[PDB]
């Protein structure tokens, strides 16, 4: 009976950088055209939510957070066409117009209505649905996941199974999917060949997954942390290095080890260094590597153009390549036929009260993904 | 007869950077195991070999330079079985050795056994085969073209078309077939794209002969020089600009005009700036970059990695990606069936003595690619 009303609900709000999060109430505004209301079930604590906080991946404040999710629709603006209510449903930070340049382009995913290249916070129309204490507050990636209730443009929605299990497939909305993609979508790796892995977090885990499921013969997981080394052996990891236990640097490691380069390497920590890295560990004539880490704001990487014109390829993707509205039901179909496994991601689940404590195991090194409850 | 002996005879011997060739009289050693000694025709001028003189590419000195070039056979050592004497042959300056990991893969051509990459400016066997003045002088690339006489190993010849006119044919020895397969087997250019090409010399003008064979609808050429512009479009393209007419960058200007970015583009200069502007002005979620240029001695670029997160592709290649051995031969067997032409490349033609003179016409900007004739 909420319908057309303002919700009033909790929210996590971030008031200021490098501060916790406020479990507080705000105020949801119905949707308006095109607009659909989610009542949110579980979501995800993803680095990028982090980056957030850090002043890493800049966005206006004060702000909403929250992208990886899952949540049932409470109601629909007028036009809405793809979801009704009571429908299961996973925003999408990146969205899927259909309309766009890239939207029509066979491979291309950045849809040109996202609001990651350059953030503004807002709704499609440019104006919020979110006060709290009187103040607008912004939304983030059009999603706004931190809070049982979000609005959401349609163009960043999709419909998924209704007997999906929502506090397992909001991962579908972030961290797997982009991993996953990453290696199997945008490296596209072979059968038999040999990739690493930088960085061993939700997201490295979900490319090792892909790496695994391409066919690679030998999967090396590279992280500072040793802590992380056991699971990524359990996804498929065939080794695993720490750049801390040797003298070179990691790069001549990774060459001499694969006997001359890797076929395919991975960043997936958002390191400048580690970018270049990842690049010269692959083979000279005919590696390629994909970016996956989102950079420190702002700043530029140094490197010697000699990498790539021996032959080296260089890509890097948003949301592992995929379009977004198009396959995010259809990886929710392929997780409930046992095709992939979610459950060596989620290490912790909490109530969405303890949000600052999910954080807290993020930066502390101790989880993967923490599943927040509503 | 020569065979088994010394010959003498004359080259252009580089003796210190930044200074002329000078053209006198060589001794060349008869062919080794495995090598093969040519009699040279016709050897192009290429940008690669006026990098050797102003340091911006470092091979030891002194030097024969030259790289893209045709000749005749006169002997052969114990154990060649591709080539003998009389042969028409092009020396390839990326050898094909058929052994190493990079000829075996599918993709790869920068075989293992190149000198480009840590140059020693030997054969194979790391000795030289010239001398002058009773100095020994390098080779460079496994080729040494700027002399009357070679020696180069078996893995850097090949055999091409006995009637092949080789006054034109010189030039699949470096720059069409560079350019031509940075467009067609590098970027692999699709039918109906938008292609931009900055540096509109014998490399850039073949890099546009492949965009408009592989059916590009659009291809953008850009150069500081305007006199360029004419011979551009006469190859294929369908506009030039020049970037000092302009107030703003050049890469917004190019992401105006291709309604925001190119499908592909292609840095044919060598200069760190353009290799970014070129990144830069392809679309930012599925457009693709080929380095072709090369890069001033040790310097690094500085770019924004979220360039590659959106989605771009960021690639180079050496010879345009054509595996040498197996490639030459069947593009001099193209061009005899008129399938490219070679003309358009040729704007001077200049006996072997006036070498200095044909360096000159290139560095004022006058000439695309002299040939010089022995
Ligand atoms: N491209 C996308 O769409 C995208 C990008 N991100 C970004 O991916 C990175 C990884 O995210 P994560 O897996 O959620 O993060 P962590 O759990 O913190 O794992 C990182 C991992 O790295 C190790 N590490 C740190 N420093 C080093 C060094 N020097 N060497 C080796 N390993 C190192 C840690 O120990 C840890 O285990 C992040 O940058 C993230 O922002 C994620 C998801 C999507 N995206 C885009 C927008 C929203 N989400
Ligand atoms: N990758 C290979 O295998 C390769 C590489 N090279 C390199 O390609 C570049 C072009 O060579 P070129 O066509 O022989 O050179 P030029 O005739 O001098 O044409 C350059 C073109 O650029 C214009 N220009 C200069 N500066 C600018 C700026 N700032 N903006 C725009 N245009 C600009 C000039 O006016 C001129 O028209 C070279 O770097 C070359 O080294 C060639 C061949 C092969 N290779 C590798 C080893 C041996 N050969
Ligand atoms: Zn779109
Ligand atoms: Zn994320
Ligand atoms: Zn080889
Ligand atoms: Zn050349």
């Amino acid at each position: 009976s909420t319908a057309g009303k303002v919700i009033k609900c909790k929210a996590a709000v971030l008031w200021e950088e490098k501060k916790p999060f406020s479990i507080e109430e705000v105020e949801v505004a119905p949707p308006k055209a095109h607009e659909v209301r989610i009542k949110m079930v579980a979501t995800g604590i993803c680095r990028s939510d982090d980056h957030v906080v850090s002043g890493t991946l800049v966005t206006p404040l004060p702000v909403i957070a929250g992208h990886e999710a899952a949540g049932i629709v409470e109601s629909i603006g007028e036009g809405v066409t793809t979801v009704r209510p009571g429908d299961k449903v996973i925003p999408l930070f990146t969205p899927q117009c259909g309309k766009c340049r890239v939207c029509k382009h066979p491979e291309g995913n950045f849809c040109l209505k996202n609001d990651l290249s350059m953030p503004r916070g807002t709704m499609q129309d440019g104006t919020s649905r979110f006060t709290c204490r009187g103040k607008p507050i912004h939304h983030f990636l059009g999603t706004s996941t931190f809070s049982q209730y979000t609005v959401v443009d349609e163009i960043s929605v999709a419909k998924i199974d209704a007997a999906s299990p929502l506090e397992k497939v909001c991962l579908i909305g972030c961290g797997f999917s982009t991993g996953y993609g990453s290696a199997v979508k945008v490296a596209k790796v072979t059968q038999g060949s040999t990739c690493a892995v930088f960085g061993l977090g939700g997201v490295g885990l979900s490319v090792i997954m892909g790496c695994k499921a391409a066919g690679a013969a030998r999967i090396i997981g590279v992280d500072i942390n040793k802590d992380k080394f056991a699971k990524a052996k359990e996804v498929g990891a065939t080794e695993c290095v720490n750049p801390q236990d040797y003298k070179k640097p990691i790069q001549e490691v990774l060459t001499e080890m694969s006997n001359g380069g890797v076929d395919f390497s991975f960043e997936v920590i958002g390191r400048l260094d580690t970018m270049v890295t990842a690049l010269s560990c692959c083979q000279e004539a005919y590696g390629v590597s994909v970016i996956t880490g989102v950079p420190p704001d702002s700043q530029n990487l140094s490197m010697n153009p000699m990498l790539l014109l021996s032959g080296r390829t260089w890509k890097g993707a948003i949301f592992g390549g995929f379009k977004s509205k198009d396959s995010v039901p259809k990886l929710v179909a392929d997780f409930m036929a046992k095709k992939f496994a979610l459950d060596p991601l989620i290490t912790h689940v909490l109530p969405f009260e303890k949000i600052n404590e999910g954080f807290d195991l993020l930066r502390s090194g101790e989880s993967i993904r923490t599943i927040l409850t509503f």
